[PDB]
Formats: C-alpha cells, structure tokens, sequence
C-alpha cells in the first residue's frame, strides 16, 4: 500500500480500474524535482518565528537538496546530522546497520554521564536506603539486651533464693 | 452518530426524514480540500499572540495538510511528532500499537529519572522511616530500664 | 545465658 507498480509485456490496461483519485490543476514550471522541493519548503519557511522548533529541520532538509559544483563533503555531513537527529530514514545501503548503531551506542553509553551530571543524590539516597535495612540493628540490639535483662533478672532472684544458705 | 453513510442498490429516496439542518452560503473556491483547510489555519493564525499555546500543534496541522514531491520524510516527521503529542488520533492500522506504544514506555520509564532529578529529599525522607526503628530504641529502652532498676 | 544457669546450678553444690 506503500508503494506504485505497473508492468506489462505490452502496457495492459484495466478498464475496471475506474477514475484515478487525482485533481488537474496549474501551478510554477519547474525544470528539476530539486527546484520544486526548495521553492516549496522555502516558501514554508519564512513564515514562522524565528524560534520554532522545526525551523532547524526545514533549514536542513532544504540545504540537503541544493546541488552544487564542490559540495559533497557539505552535503554528507548535512545528510550525517540529519541522520542524527532521526529524520532522514536510511535507504537501507549501509547507514541503517552502522549508522543507527553507533548512534543508538552513542546515546546508550553516556547514560551514567547524564545521571552523574546531576547525580549527586544518588550518595544520600544509597546511604539511607542501606540505612534502612542496618540501623534495625538498634532494635536487634534492644531486643537482644531484654533477653539478657530478664536472664539476669532469673540470675539474681536465684542468687537472692541462695543468699539465705 | 460519528459515521455518515447511506446505502441502497438503486438510491432509496426516504420522504420522512424531511428538511436537512444545513443552511446554503456562499464562499471562496478551492479546488481541493486541503487547500481550503490550508487557507482556514492561516486565517486562523495571524490573529494571536505568537506566544500562545496553540501555534506548534497548529504548525503542525498546518504542514501535515501540506502536499508537493519528495516530501515524504519530512511528512513523516511531522506525523510522528503530531502522533506524539497526542493529536493525530493513529488510524488502527500500525502506530496506534508501534509508535503510541513506544511514547507510553518512554513516559512510565524516565519517571525513576525525573524523581532523581529533584529527590534528594528522598534520602532524608527514607531516614525518617529509619527513625520510627532508629528513635523508639531510647523508648524501648525506657520500658526495659524500668525492670532493670525495679529488679535491682 | 546458658553459662549463667550452668553457675545457678553449681552454686547449690
């Protein structure tokens, strides 16, 4: 549903197929599909605030279909950032098995950098959460103390009971 | 109620239903209808504040409707970001299952990381449950050093 | 606790 064919030994024509979903209409004469691509996104842009978000995504979509004499470095690294940002979508030759792994290893690894540039409750939270199952130690403690308490309380009424030979 | 449809082998003319609720005007031509949707949102903008809310899901709006060649990754950008935002409703084929699903585990999962980002009260909050155990011992104690100055 | 009691026992001798 993605896609469009036609094939045939001889063009064959299905008169079943009906009336086409498509609207005739008049518009610029452009001589090269590039041409009507940057008109088009040129005229999008412009009209918005210099601030929008998606102003870098235009600028960059329309600097990817310049063509030029001398500006293939330019225009690999254009297309390297586009990728980078995940707009572009690979044509699954080879940017869509290195690429996107080393990008997605890229954002992967300096996870714990990320954390750690704000991590600094990451101590006190390890701390009282270790606390939380040490510091019972007291109440173990306590407990542990009661029993010798009350031993020592049977300990000496044996020794009172014996004191009077 | 939400689905306009009528059916018939040869068109059944139904003479109950009576007037329709529709008023006939008059209004600028367009040749197709995305034309006229284009030319609703630009009218509508223009007449706020560019500091408003509504301007991004508007944009947005405004360049899905948009049509031309070799516009497909851009279109699909711009679909995705309206899907992520909760406004492009996915038409249950696909991303209803793929891409909303993909937004739902990337919301409950950085939950952990956005507490962190402010919660080091969360230490000193999980010391207070410590205290219930760590404080009670001088009471504990209290009860226990009774008996230990009566048995005296 | 077991040697207290073992010395409760033995002082009865």
């Amino acid at each position: 549903v993605v896609d469009r064919q036609t094939g045939a030994v001889v063009a064959l024509n299905d008169l079943s197929v009906g009336r086409y979903d498509v609207t005739v209409d008049v518009g610029p004469s452009y001589t090269a599909r590039r041409d009507a691509t940057v008109s088009v996104l040129t005229n999008v842009l412009s009209s918005m605030l210099p601030t929008d978000p998606m102003r870098p995504a235009i600028q960059g979509i329309i600097l990817d279909n310049i063509d030029g004499e001398g500006l293939d470095d330019f225009k690999e690294y254009n297309r390297n950032q586009l990728l980078i940002s995940g707009i572009a979508k690979p044509r699954n030759e080879k940017e869509q098995q290195i690429v996107q792994q080393a990008q997605m290893a890229a954002q992967s690894q300096p996870n714990p950098e990320m954390v750690l540039a704000q991590a600094q409750m990451v101590a006190a939270q390890a701390e009282a959460q270790k606390a939380t199952n040490e510091t019972a130690q007291t109440q173990i403690k306590a407990f542990t103390a009661q029993q010798d308490a009350m031993e020592s309380q049977a300990n000496t009424v044996y020794k009172l009971a014996q004191a009077r030979n």
